[PDB]
């Protein structure tokens, strides 16, 4: 727009491309989201209105909502750097656990938050994952599989990341609970730790059958109902549970038992994020400084 002197496009989002940007006016540094149509639920602008509401450490701040052209723009606070990149960054040595733990905590704070204002995500990934100077890290994206259902694409053709998706979306479930930013957030902390994807599905049935082969293929007794599920398929094969100690070594007992939580079946047992605050593994918590090059 005639506002922002773009500065360069930062990415593509599920919903979109992202610039940074400066405004003439203000000198504000900012992220814009542009969302690709020649409708334009109002009832999602209004849902998306709403989220301009939520303030939070952990939660990148939402700073306006502009419709126009058919054209939905998000004007988000600015952050330099993804956690996407930072892993990658990072492979080399590993994110000290301190940091991971540190992160860990945050984002189930961001997350406690959300919840108990019954806003889910549902597309919690890396990449989503915001991070500064300071030691913070802060949830991106948001509100818009809800505001939007779920298109079949990102924008320009991309390829949609199914590595953090919960079971229960994957097996058809229609109703997403809390639950499912959960998982997705136990899958973010396992590659932190292990420094590769847990899951690296390149297709859902792939996806799901990477995590059956790794938990154990879910039955009655660990998810009760799981049989009734809209995709599931009584011939799926039936592969036994891994020890844990084998999917995010060198990663300590209260690490993993906390990991075990956050990917249990049923959505149901899934410890909540306030829940996981609680877990012995925050015990001895701080918050590092990284080292980040901008
Ligand atoms: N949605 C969103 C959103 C909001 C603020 C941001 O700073 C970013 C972002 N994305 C990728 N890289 C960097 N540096 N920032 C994305």
């Amino acid at each position: 727009m005639e506002n922002f002197q773009k500065v360069e496009k930062i990415g593509e989002g599920t919903y979109g491309v992202v610039y940074k940007a400066r405004n003439k006016l203000t000198g504000e540094v900012v992220a814009l989201k542009k969302i690709r149509t020649e409708g334009v639920p109002s009832t999602a602008i209004r849902e998306i209105s709403l989220l301009k509401e939520l303030n939070h450490p952990n939660i990148v701040k939402l700073l306006d909502v502009i419709h126009t052209e058919n054209k939905l723009y998000l004007v988000f606070e600015f952050l330099h750097q993804d956690l996407k990149k930072f892993m990658d960054a990072s492979a080399l040595t590993g994110i000290p656990l301190p940091l991971i733990k540190s992160y860990l905590f945050q984002l189930l704070q961001g997350l406690a938050f959300c919840h108990s204002h019954r806003v889910l995500h549902r597309d919690l990934k890396p990449q989503n994952l915001l991070i500064n100077t300071e030691g913070a890290i802060k949830l991106a994206d948001f509100g818009l599989a809800r505001a939007f259902g779920v298109p079949v694409r990102t924008y320009t053709h991309e390829v949609v990341t199914l590595w953090y998706r919960a079971p229960e979306i994957l097996l058809g479930c229609k109703y997403y609970s809390t639950a499912v930013d959960i998982w997705s957030l136990g899958c973010i902390f396992a590659e932190m730790v292990t420094r590769r994807a847990l899951f690296p599905g390149d297709s859902e049935i792939d996806q799901l059958f990477r995590i059956f082969r790794t938990l154990g293929t879910p039955d009655e007794v660990v998810w009760p109902g799981v049989t009734s599920m809209p995709d599931y398929k009584p011939s799926f094969p039936k592969w036994a549970r891994q020890d844990f100690s084998k999917v995010v070594p060198p990663l300590d007992e209260d690490g993993r038992s906390l990991l075990s939580q956050m990917l249990h079946y049923d959505p149901n047992k899934r410890i909540s994020a306030k829940a996981a605050l609680a877990h012995p593994f925050f015990q001895d918590v701080t918050k590092p400084v990284p080292h980040l090059r901008l």
